[PDB]
């Protein structure tokens, strides 16, 4: 099967620094070329305007990280390399929003460049529905030489931990292939 990381029925809250660490799984992400990251979660009704759902980050380089996040209820995405520069098109004004204090899913896919996708392709979905496609790059963790940490919630950047919130996580699954949009609708 294509599933490489699976976590279920965890929570971020004041007792764990609003973080669930998954860093032992980093070696599985570092060489992925096509991937899907899917998470089913219920964010706090009182969550801050910006919070992380799932990130891969670096205790050595504060500006190099990958994050699926939620920003003013908008599901968003950022990938930044060793030079701090963006991997993908902007998602901060992408259309689809999460329902605060209610169960949602968010799914990210990445496809490396091929003859059929000459720049690669990234897609982000909310509750099974495609929000936005970006053909800027198909860059992912393999393109971040300095990453050290993987987590749900509060994210290690340099020696600080940021972007925390209270989440209940029903499922977090990572696959080593990109689910098709139809597959994502069914998965959600």
């Amino acid at each position: 099967g294509a599933m490489v990381i699976e976590k279920e029925d965890v929570e971020t809250n004041a007792s764990n620094g609003q973080r669930v660490d998954l860093s032992s799984e980093l070696d599985k992400l570092k060489k992925l070329e096509n991937a899907t990251v899917h998470m089913e979660f219920k964010p706090d009704a009182k969550a801050p305007a910006f919070y992380n759902l799932f990130s891969v980050s670096s205790a050595t380089k504060k500006d190099e990280y990958f994050t699926m996040a939620v920003y003013n209820n908008t599901a968003t995405l950022e990938g930044r390399g060793s030079d701090g520069k963006q991997f993908y098109n902007n998602y901060n004004d992408a259309p689809l929003k999460v329902k605060p204090g209610q169960w949602n899913s968010v799914t990210f896919t990445v496809e490396k460049p091929t003859a059929e996708l000459p720049k690669g392709r990234v897609r982000l979905y909310v509750n099974g529905v495609l929000s936005r496609t970006s053909l800027r790059s198909g860059n992912f963790i393999k393109d971040m030489p300095d990453v050290t940490h993987v987590q749900i919630g509060a994210t290690k950047r340099a020696n600080n931990t940021v972007w925390g919130s209270n989440l209940q996580i029903r499922n977090l699954t990572v696959y080593n292939r990109a689910l098709t949009p139809e597959e994502v609708q069914k998965r959600s």
